[PDB]
């Protein structure tokens, strides 16, 4: 991020401090939890609404010392009142604006918001799992403010979970009890807390919806796949991602050794001696080196992150992912709850700044071998079958005689988002009770209201609807402002939170109380459909055939000889 955007951000951090004070009221309130009483507080919004706020509710023991890299343990209870009028630390990470390491190992918290702690009827409970590649993110209100959703009569809960190597280290040796996925295990313990405790805040434990964007959508989907969570919740919403995405899962068992070596370890490639070294390292020292861990070959093969969700090398009682996601879909409990999925209209537009920076990436489209699904390719990407599959992808995305940045971005929309969604829809239809899945396509562009991922990405002034742009219409953030009621942006806030609340309530996203829906016939996708229908959300709401369908089917065609892998 540029100096000018860094200054502008610092100014916004200070203004947000002042605003937050102005919007804090003096109406403190106490709620019960299974581990002790919590004190929260009423806050106002810039729209002059109000909500009860409890932040910093622990759902697990701080995963420090000997609990580092291990599955979470339940927190210790308390006999008095715990102060929850302020946020806790985020998980250790690199701050994207500043570039410096920030956060704490002491990060296993969730926050609970609602406009009314004693409603006459128990309310639908919406649980947001944040994205950020499993390496960044938080539940702080300067990023994920509940100010729009508290216009609706819901309970909203935003969780944290461990990030990076501290959340996703994985070792083969069973003696060591570091199988992987500690951060997903965190999410499991948070969802158990929510089911056990949401009643204390006016939530219906029999009507919980989990939703997330990007890594939070992959997370939502993992929570729908694992047996650990069977029946814990009742709707899911996957916003630009799922567990079949190529970035959502990695076998990272050798990368602990690599990270240790970067941190100054000398010794053998031996899980015990490697874990021992990493157990004494300063957490910030490990997070700072994480960006250096992937090899050139891995980055070329499109491995996005060194640590993340993984298939666990052995079983334990707390095992979240015992098989590859596609195998887990075959027996998944969550195939049988109402689900909504969708993507933006130009997902890969996110990579604009990356292509400016590294313009030789566009030369990858000359053969497209690097984008062939890894299960079909070779690591060297030189086999003739790999070249033939790459030629198919190239037909789908290269529109003229020389590959362009736009073509690269288009291909990215499909490789990282639309293709895995198609794979997941088709696999799930084979293994479901028949509960509906609905599709949206977010296609609303504005520069009048933005979110911090636009600064991260250097996307100011870039026309089109990038990955992450929909977050602006769900959550308040410190770059936001009060929008006039008549504005296109306000109307889109109303619509998006309306639709999500409607879905959370009923399992059907359609409502004629939502403005612009009077001619919308939003039907779920069927097995028999050759062409997906979606609600395209722009200035109007319109059911259309997914514009991306053609390319989706071209990607599918790479599996003609290997239909069992599709």
């Amino acid at each position: 991020v540029s100096l000018m955007e860094k200054l502008k951000w610092k100014i916004k951090c200070i203004e947000n401090k002042f605003l937050n004070y102005r919007l804090t009221t003096n109406e403190t309130v106490v709620a019960e939890t299974e581990y002790g009483k919590v004190k929260g507080v009423k806050r106002l919004t810039v729209y002059d609404d109000s909500y009860y706020s409890f932040e910093g509710i622990p759902y697990a023991q701080p995963p420090v010392g000997e609990l580092r890299f291990k599955a979470p343990q339940r927190p210790t209870p308390w006999a008095g009142v715990r102060d929850c009028c302020n946020h806790k630390d985020k998980s250790v990470q690199v701050d994207f604006i500043t570039g410096k390491v920030c956060g704490s190992e002491d990060c296993l918290y969730l926050s609970v918001y609602t406009n009314n702690l004693n409603p006459e009827t128990k309310r639908p409970v919406l649980v947001y799992i944040h994205g950020g590649g499993f390496i960044i993110g938080e539940n702080h209100r300067d990023m994920y403010g509940p100010d729009y959703f508290i216009k609706k009569d819901v309970v909203l809960i935003n969780i944290q979970y461990r990030l990076g190597a501290l959340g996703f280290l994985s070792l083969n040796s069973e003696d060591l009890n570091v199988p992987g996925n500690a951060g997903l295990k965190d999410q499991v313990m948070a969802l158990r807390w929510i089911k056990n405790n949401c009643a204390n805040f006016g939530g219906n434990p029999d009507n919980i919806t989990v939703f997330g964007e990007s890594a939070g959508a992959a997370s939502t989907h993992y929570m729908m796949l694992t047996e650990q969570t069977r029946g814990l919740f009742h709707r899911g919403i996957l916003m630009s991602g799922n567990a079949i995405c190529p970035w959502a899962n990695t076998q990272c068992q050798h990368r602990a050794f690599t990270l240790a070596k970067l941190a100054g370890y000398k010794g053998e490639d031996n899980d015990k001696d490697v874990l021992e070294f990493l157990m004494k390292a300063k957490p910030q020292d490990l997070i700072k080196l994480e960006e250096k861990v992937l090899t050139l070959e891995e980055r070329t093969n499109k491995v996005m992150f060194p640590f993340g969700p993984t298939v666990e090398p052995y079983q334990t009682a707390d095992c979240v992912l015992p098989k590859h996601p596609r195998e887990m879909v075959k027996t998944a409990w969550g195939n049988s709850i109402p689900t909504m999925m969708g993507n933006t209209s130009y997902e890969g537009l996110f990579f604009t700044s990356i292509l400016k920076q590294m313009p030789l990436l566009v030369k990858e489209l000359e053969t497209c071998v690097n984008f062939v699904p890894s299960e079909l390719a070779d690591a060297e990407r030189t086999a003739p079958e790999t070249l033939e599959m790459g030629a198919k992808i190239k037909k789908a995305h290269v529109t003229g005689e020389t590959p362009t940045a736009d073509n690269f971005m288009d291909l990215c929309s499909h490789f990282y988002f639309w293709f895995p969604m198609h794979r997941l829809l088709q696999l799930r239809f084979n293994h479901t009770s028949g509960t509906p899945v609905y599709l949206y396509r977010f296609d609303f562009d504005s520069e009048d209201l933005i979110n911090p991922y636009r600064i991260m990405r250097s996307g100011r002034g870039v026309k089109g609807v990038s990955h992450t742009d929909e977050l602006t219409y769900f959550f308040w953030n410190q770059l936001a402002k009060r929008m006039p009621k008549e504005s296109r942006e306000y109307k889109t806030i109303e619509r998006m939170t309306g639709i999500w609340t409607q879905f959370a309530t009923t399992g059907n996203p359609y409502s004629n109380e939502i403005e612009g829906m009077e001619n919308v016939s939003w039907d779920p996708i069927e097995k028999s459909d050759e062409v997906y229908k979606c609600l395209n959300i722009s200035d109007e709401l319109k059911m259309i055939d997914v514009p991306e369908m053609g390319k989706i089917k071209q990607w599918e065609s790479m599996f003609e000889k290997h239909r069992d892998l599709f």
